[PDB]
C-alpha cells in the first residue's frame, strides 16, 4: 500500500498508531490509514455532543433558548465558559457552543445530562446510522485511553462519515445543521491540529480531543477548498505508553497528508 507508507513512517517516528480517514464529498476519492481501529474520542466527542442537543431541539420548542442556572456543583476541571458564567448561566444554545469551541467540559456534562447521559448520546449516533461510536463516561473519567479498552471510542472512519450526515448532509434539520457548523468553524482549540495543514482562504470547521496520556489526542473536521466540494476528515492518535506525549505537529502532518492524497 504505497499511499500508507507516509503514515506508517509518521506514527514510527511518533512512537504510536495514526489513524486517518478523509472524504471529498464531490468525487467520493478517499484517504484510509487504520481507519476502522479504535480510538479514544476524548473531547471529540462534544461535537457529536452539541449535535445531539440540536436534534432534540427540533422536537422541543424554546429548548436551545432555554437558560440553565447551574450550580458550582456542576464545575469541573477546565470549565472556563461555565465558571465565567456561573454567576449569570447559559442558554442550552451557549453551553453547546461553550462545549464544542472551548472544550469545556462541565458544559458538556451539563447536555449529557440533557440527553440522558453518554447511553443518550450513544443511542443518537446509532440512530444516524454509526455502529461504531461509543460514549461510557462522563467528563472527566472519559479520557484515561487505555490501551485495549474500547470505552469512549470510535473509529476514523466513523467519525468522518458521522460528520459528513450531521454537518453537510440530511441527519440535522437544515437550520440545526447550520447552527453546528458555525460552533464548529468557531472552534478555538485546533489552531495546531488540522487547522494547520490547511491554506489560509478555506474555511474550516472541527473539535479536538486531548486525553493526553498514552500518546492520545484528535481533531475532526470539515474543510471548504477554495472552487471545490467540502472535504471532511479525522485525525486519531494513540500509543502505547502512559507516558508517551501526544504530538499537535503530527496530527497536522497527517492532514497534510491526507488533503495530498485526495
Ligand atoms: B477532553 O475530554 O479532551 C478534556 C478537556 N480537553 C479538551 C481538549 C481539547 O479539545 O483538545 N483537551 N482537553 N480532557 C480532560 O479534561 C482531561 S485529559 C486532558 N485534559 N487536557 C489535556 N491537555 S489532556
Amino acid at each position: 500500500n504505497l499511499v500508507a507508507e507516509p503514515f506508517a513512517k509518521l506514527e514510527q517516528d511518533f512512537g504510536g498508531s495514526i489513524g486517518v480517514y478523509a472524504m471529498d464529498t464531490g468525487s467520493g476519492a478517499t484517504v484510509s490509514y487504520r481507519a476502522e481501529e479504535r480510538f479514544p474520542l476524548c473531547s471529540s466527542f462534544k461535537g457529536f455532543l452539541a449535535a445531539a442537543v440540536l436534534a432534540r431541539s427540533q422536537q422541543q420548542a424554546g429548548l436551545l433558548d432555554t437558560p440553565i442556572r447551574y450550580g458550582k456543583n456542576a464545575l469541573v476541571p477546565w470549565s472556563p465558559i461555565s465558571e465565567k458564567y456561573l454567576t449569570t448561566g447559559m442558554t442550552v444554545a451557549e453551553l453547546s457552543a461553550a462545549a464544542v469551541q472551548y472544550s469545556d467540559n462541565a458544559a458538556a456534562n451539563l447536555l449529557l445530562k440533557e440527553l440522558g447521559g453518554p447511553a443518550g448520546l450513544t443511542a443518537f449516533m446509532r440512530s444516524i446510522g454509526d455502529t461504531t461510536f461509543r460514549l461510557d463516561r462522563w467528563e472527566l473519567e472519559l479520557n484515561s485511553a487505555i490501551p485495549g479498552d474500547a470505552r469512549d471510542t470510535s473509529s476514523p472512519r466513523a467519525v468522518t462519515e458521522s460528520l459528513q450526515k450531521l454537518t453537510l448532509g440530511s441527519a440535522l434539520a437544515a437550520p440545526q445543521r447550520q447552527q453546528f457548523v458555525d460552533w464548529l468553524k468557531g472552534n478555538t482549540t485546533g489552531n495546531h491540529r488540522i487547522r494547520a495543514a490547511v491554506p489560509a482562504d478555506w474555511a474550516v470547521g472541527d473539535k479536538t480531543g486531548t486525553c493526553g496520556v498514552y500518546g492520545t489526542a484528535n481533531d475532526y473536521a470539515v474543510v471548504w477548498p477554495t472552487g471545490r466540494a467540502p472535504i471532511v476528515l479525522a485525525v486519531y492518535t494513540r500509543a502505547p505508553n502512559k507516558d508517551d506525549k501526544h504530538s499537535e505537529a503530527v496530527i497536522a502532518a497527517a492532514a497534510r497528508l491526507a488533503l495530498e492524497g485526495l
